[PDB]
């Protein structure tokens, strides 16, 4: 019912400002049932907390912690130890990070109970955004939703990526009819381990449905910008499927081929369409043309993927770029509260219900830093912190790894723009490669100099976004001290050995979801680096401290650098990857 719609909405908006009125006495309430529940947990138990669940005890006695840390507790749990390790409830899963340690994805344990919170927090998006943008419920969403590769832990647990794990359960598989919720992709459709068949299917039915579309886009601008590329490579069969109303034969997935064809019917006035369209020399704006009704593109564009904003702009005609939310695998945060602001603009307001917030002003923890962490509601405007979360999954005073501004407040709820996951230097997709598995990956591969007697007397690197997929770049300044010339076939393989040294999300972008191209080595010309330095030293900079930065975002530099390029080499052939921790 539209009357019974609005009135939800409202329920959901008036939720928003009771809880950003009351968000100090969220946070304790939150912290209280933790610590409670919990009281009697080996994690808790052994630190001295007594069952007791005030704040302030608790920011006395627990430490502020790292993954490794905690490592050997959620490592017991992977392993099948079931007793009340970190949590009273039993540990349901494990969501995998895109972050790292040990090169592995990191295990973030979860309960059954975590999927509420999630959905509450996906429960407010459309409200939020129908004050903007009315009547959304009279069309279809057209996302490309996908899931991951999944495992098992030894102990007998799935480990898999929060957003697989989300796809998977009943709050999404079998959710009731919401006309916020109505997406142009069949739940078969995303839920189909077959990447391809998946990409095809949902773009297929995109297409299908395209006068009903009235947003468009995925959970990353990455994922977005790589459905695009598939269209530009099958728009032809796509075409051909429309027009003759029969689902391409290399679709062998039974479940999607029975959700398409309640979808899929002969059409030749929208294969004429679709092809009149597709076959254009510039698609800027192609988004607009096939899909006429989008009000907005739907897409995370700030933190790193903000680096695929000219290229949503150039397909969409400058639609809105509309960055919703904020989450991860260990805790979804908050909600952007002005979707139409621009992405430079974009801050997001920490839900008070989802977990214990505190934050470690940023200019090892002593015991005055770790005792004195920042509530919530006592953060400063213009001012940068680490943010530290308390779950009801485990995790006590746990260091997410990201550094948030603070933009401003809703009641006394802060809102944060999101500044970087500390150390990562390189992503192109969800791969979030840090300084330390950069260096010692070209390390490694600057072994495979040593035969020749040459060197490698400096390097940096850039995520080079104008291929789709998107891949690294690292630029190498030589030092040749031999006689034997250097063949294309040793740095191609110093391309791949780089590669093989990465974390298990970039191989997995690689090898399953083939979101990242062949790493590229390319050779600058000798006194490059130095010209770099003499940009440095003009700018204040001495001989004595002066270090070749390890990666580049800034684009006059890349530039330059890209200038004095001889040669360059790429990866022949993936990484190894497999699912999983290798241990296993
Ligand atoms: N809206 C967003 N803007 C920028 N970075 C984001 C956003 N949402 C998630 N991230 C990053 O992704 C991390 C979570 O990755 P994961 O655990 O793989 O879901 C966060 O801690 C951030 O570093
Ligand atoms: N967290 C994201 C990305 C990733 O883990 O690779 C997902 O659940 O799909």
């Amino acid at each position: 019912s539209d009357e019974s719609l609005a009135e939800k909405n409202k329920n959901k908006l008036q939720f928003i400002e009771d809880v950003t009125t009351n968000a100090d006495d969220v946070q304790r309430r939150v912290l209280e049932e933790i610590l409670s529940r919990n009281a009697d947990v080996e994690y808790l138990k052994r630190h001295g907390l007594e069952g007791r669940t005030d704040r302030e005890t608790f920011k006395h006695i627990m430490p502020v912690v790292t993954y490794e840390d905690i490592q050997p507790e959620i490592n017991r749990i992977a392993n099948g130890d079931k007793s009340q390790v970190l949590c009273s409830n039993p540990i349901s899963e494990f969501l995998t990070s895109s972050g790292t340690s040990g090169g592995e994805r990191k295990l973030m344990p979860t309960i059954e109970e975590e999927l509420d919170r999630r959905s509450l927090l996906y429960s407010l998006l459309m409200p939020v955004m129908d004050q903007f943008v009315p009547g959304l419920d009279k069309g279809k969403g057209m996302y490309f939703l996908f899931i991951k590769s999944e495992s098992k832990t030894p102990g007998g647990l799935p480990a898999r990526p929060v957003l697989t794990s989300y796809y998977k359960s009943s709050h999404f598989k079998n959710r009731p009819y919401d006309p916020y919720t109505n997406y142009t992709s069949p739940n078969q459709t995303i839920l189909c381990s077959d990447s391809y068949q998946s990409m095809y299917s949902q773009m297929l039915c995109g297409l299908c449905q395209h006068k009903e579309v009235l947003r468009v886009g995925a959970v990353f601008a990455s994922g977005f910008i790589r459905a695009i590329k598939f269209l530009e490579k099958h728009w032809p069969e796509l075409a051909r499927d429309i027009r003759t109303g029969t689902l391409s034969s290399e679709i062998t997935d039974s479940s999607v081929r029975e959700a398409v064809g309640e979808i899929l019917k002969p059409d030749p006035k929208l294969a004429d369409f679709v092809e009149s369209e597709c076959r254009k020399t510039s698609w800027q704006g192609i988004i607009t043309r096939l899909w006429p009704n989008t009000k907005y593109v739907d897409v995370i564009v700030t933190g790193t993927m903000s680096q695929y904003i000219p290229t949503l702009d150039y397909y969409s005609n400058g639609l809105p770029l509309v960055c919703t939310m904020y989450a991860s695998s260990e805790c979804y945060f908050g909600v952007n509260l002005r979707p139409l602001c621009k992405p430079s603009e974009v801050s997001y307001t920490l839900i008070p219900n989802m977990a214990y917030f505190e934050f470690l002003p940023v200019h090892a923890l002593t015991e005055k830093e770790q005792q004195e962490l920042v509530d919530l509601v006592d953060v400063k405007l213009g001012q940068e912190y680490e943010l530290v979360v308390t779950t009801y999954a485990g995790l006590y005073r746990y260091r997410v790894g990201d550094v948030l501004s603070v933009a401003g407040f809703k009641n006394n709820a802060p809102q944060f723009s999101f500044i970087c996951r500390k150390n990562v230097v390189l992503s192109i997709d969800s791969d979030k490669t840090d300084e330390v598995e950069l260096q010692n990956a070209v390390k490694n591969a600057v072994t495979h100099l040593v035969p020749f007697d040459a060197s490698l007397s400096e390097y940096t690197s850039y995520a080079d976004t104008s291929s789709i997929p998107g891949h690294y770049v690292l630029f190498w300044e030589l030092c040749l001290n031999g006689n034997t010339p250097i063949p294309p076939s040793v740095f191609e393989d110093c391309c791949l050995t780089i590669e093989e040294s990465l974390n298990s999300v970039y191989r997995q972008g690689r090898v399953s979801d083939k979101s990242i191209g062949p790493l590229e080595i390319k050779m600058v010309e000798s006194g490059t680096f130095d010209k770099l330095m003499d940009y440095a030293i003009s700018l204040g900079a001495s001989i004595n401290q002066y270090k070749t930065p390890r990666c580049v975002k800034f684009a006059p530099i890349i530039e330059l650098l890209n200038s004095r390029v001889v040669d360059s080499y790429f990866s022949p052939k993936c990484p190894k990857w497999s699912p999983g921790h290798k241990q296993w």
